[PDB]
């Protein structure tokens, strides 16, 4: 049917993104647009209920 909005900016990818130092070279650039959420994106990757 229809995709929920939140999974855009969830960032799915990133989130089931390996702990090694080469996928968080990428990700760090995501921080560019995430300041203050910079404490909210990692809720998400926790627990991402819906």
């Amino acid at each position: 049917g229809s995709t929920p909005p939140q999974a855009l900016q969830q960032l799915l990818q990133t989130l089931k993104s390996p702990s090694s130092p080469q996928q968080q070279q990428q990700v760090l650039q995501i921080l560019k647009s995430n300041p203050q959420l910079m404490a909210a994106f990692i809720k998400q990757r926790s627990q991402h209920q819906q």
